[PDB]
């Protein structure tokens, strides 16, 4: 047709019955007999919607082996792109736009081997797509978590990989890139593919001439104890995306960001970094950071109540230890102050992640912020940087909670706090908030003098009623008296319904819901401190490896030796 | 322990229908189009050699089971 470009092949294609057209036959008959087939068997739609569509993909598509062989047989091009705007990223179903990726998607082996190893024309396994995705990327990619979808794409993807490595022993595909830079691996770990990182870190491929596929190992074996070994390869460090790098520093929208730790190597990983070299750094920083606390404090208690700053020093010993405090409180105001401009600058965030993640730099920049307010009134002859300064100071302490990580039972109940703040009390405070101005512009008005003449007095006077510090004594000659009691009892009533609301509503959050996120929230905090510790590190020496250089295999398909800084983990079963 | 919470969430849907269905019947301003995805030939093969047009609604779905 002149519209889309759809010939008679594709037409008999589209319109078979029990698997059989015989008008197909007669037309490549025809076509073999006239001028020649290969223009005619290639034929494919023109228009955008479906733009590179051929035979091959219809062939696939209807799951008919024999018209699949037929193809391949009268020169079809296997390696033919279907690039419409239905077959990427609306409508639309994304396989990877080559037949290789369409018959792998679908779960149809036979077409995948006879593709790959037929006697015309063989598909090219490395091959890839406009947006750089190989076959392997094409299987992450269609990934939804699923117990049946995690079954056959495993399965796929073990039967490509080692066909792969059967045609190809030089090939590895595993380190092929996208126009991204991602692998399989750091696709799988960036996209919240939960099922294929587990199934990749910890594979087993024992069969002749591709046991190096493997990335988990057998070290030895007594009885029911037995020793294994996990790759890490590209686990900790391989200065492009590592897992872990992945995992911490992703953007809080992928699904599974808690749940990506608690797989085996991971976890374990983790812990022993810990335990380490990490912990004694992060309690040296507590111990600096509650030493500077003191020495702020003491520096503020004893400012002098003298008039129009700055004020001289005396040649006496309280004024030098007083001024070399407030000279150690600034500098540590403007450490934090470029300490947080280096995070926002090193991360790029979009106020999005700062607005859901990343609390305690905007809560440390702002500390540092009010001390320099604090400097620039001091200098400017003001009394008003005392204002600024306690601002600073008991915010200061607040902080100190960030320091509850890196001991367990501190920092669930510090994350506890953080998510009841963020997620309930919200939804009250509005509520209440609503309520109050109301009731306040109600007071007011009603009565236009004597403790309820502003806006701001009668809120307070009201908002201490919630707090049991009320006044009902009623001594005052009002002219709407007895009238006030009835809207100061109907406030009481309700503002004690809305906090009654509030406590049950946070009891039904109590059904296990918040222990077990808290218990994996703290986990990644603590693995955020661990990299974010590894990143800094202030010596300038690169040593320190996590688990030793051992030989895995020693033999590749080549001759050489095969070292991969295994992970040793030690493993009892009594089953057998 | 369990009630509230799914109750809650089906009044607030009910709510909502209500809402929906009292914007849409009065809107003071006389806008009709309020159909939907519009006269697809759902069939065209009546038990008479006439077509049949309904104002379907279109869902999407995926399953790989087959
Ligand atoms: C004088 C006036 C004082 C007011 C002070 C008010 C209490 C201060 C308490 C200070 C405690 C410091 C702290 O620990 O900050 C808390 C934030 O608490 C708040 O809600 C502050 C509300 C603004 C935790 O935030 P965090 O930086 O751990 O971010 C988490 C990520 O790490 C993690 O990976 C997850 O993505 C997780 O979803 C993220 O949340």
């Amino acid at each position: 047709d002149p519209e889309t470009g759809k010939t008679c092949l594709l037409k008999a294609m589209l319109n078979l019955h029990n698997g059989q057209n015989d008008t197909i036959a007669l037309l490549l008959d025809v076509a073999r007999k006239t001028d020649s087939l290969k223009q005619f068997v290639n034929a494919s739609y023109t228009d955008s919607y479906y733009k590179g569509q051929t035979a091959l993909h219809i062939a696939i598509e209807r799951r008919n082996m024999t018209l699949v062989t037929l193809l391949v047989e009268n020169g079809a091009d296997v390696q033919a792109a279907a690039n419409g705007d239905f077959f990427k990223k609306r409508p639309g179903f994304y396989f990877g736009e080559l037949p290789l990726s369409l018959a792998a998607c679908t779960n149809q082996l036979a077409i995948v081997k006879f593709l790959l190893q037929n006697s015309w024309q063989p598909a090219d396994i490395s091959a890839r797509d406009s947006v750089g995705n190989t076959v392997l990327h094409a299987l992450v990619e269609v990934a939804d978590n699923t117990v049946d979808n995690t079954k056959f794409v495993t399965s796929m993807y073990n039967e490509i990989l080692i066909l792969g490595a059967k045609l190809h022993p030089t090939l590895k595909l595993e380190e092929i890139t996208n126009r991204k830079g991602l692998t399989p691996l750091a696709l799988a770990a960036s996209s919240g593919k939960i099922g294929v990182l587990a199934y990749i870190l910890q594979r087993e491929i024992h069969e002749p001439e591709c046991r190096h596929l493997s990335r988990k190992f057998t070290e030895w074996a007594y009885g029911p104890v037995h020793s294994s070994l996990y790759d890490l390869s590209c686990i900790d460090t391989c200065e492009k995306n590592s897992v872990l790098e992945v995992i911490a520093y992703s953007s809080s929208e992928t699904p599974n960001r808690h749940d990506m730790l608690l797989v085996e190597p991971l976890n374990r990983l983790l812990q022993d970094k810990w335990d380490r070299f990490v912990k004694r750094i992060f309690y040296f920083n507590f111990f600096v950071y509650c030493l500077y606390m003191i020495i702020f404090t003491a520096a503020a208690y004893y400012r002098p109540v003298e008039g129009l700053p700055p004020y001289k020093l005396k040649n006496t010993v309280g004024d030098y230890f007083r001024v070399t405090g407030e000279i150690l409180s600034v500098s540590g105001g403007v450490y934090f102050f470029f300490r947080g401009i280096q995070y926002f600058l090193q991360r790029r965030p979009s106020l999005k992640s700062l607005f859901v993640d990343s609390y305690s730099e905007i809560l440390f920049f702002v500390q540092s912020l009010f001390m320099l307010v604090s400097v620039v009134l001091y200098f400017s002859q003001r009394k008003e940087y005392v204002a600024s300064m306690v601002f600073s100071l008991a915010m200061g302490w607040t902080n100190m909670l960030y320091y509850t990580r890196g001991f367990q039972q501190m920092g669930i109940y510090a994350v506890m706090i953080e998510k009841m703040i963020l997620r309930d009390l919200c939804r009250f405070m509005f509520v209440y908030l609503v309520f109050l101005f109301g009731f306040s512009t109600a007071v007011v008005t009603l009565i236009e003098d004597g403790k309820y003449n502003s806006l701001y007095s009668t809120c307070l006077e009201l908002f201490k009623f919630t707090i049991g510090m009320g006044d009902l004594e009623f001594t005052e000659n009002y002219d709407f008296k007895a009238v006030f009691i009835i809207l100061l009892l109907a406030y009481v009533i309700l503002t004690y319904i809305l906090l009654l609301n509030m406590l049950i509503a946070l009891m039904g959050e109590t059904v296990n819901k918040i222990a077990q996120e808290s218990k994996n929230i703290w986990k990644l905090q603590r693995a955020i401190t661990i990299l974010d510790t590894e990143k800094s590190f202030l010596k300038c020496m690169r040593k320190a490896f996590r688990s030793g250089k051992l030989l895995q295999v020693g033999f590749t398909p080549d001759g050489k030796d095969d070292y991969r800084w295994c992970f040793r983990v030690d493993e009892v079963n009594w089953t057998t």
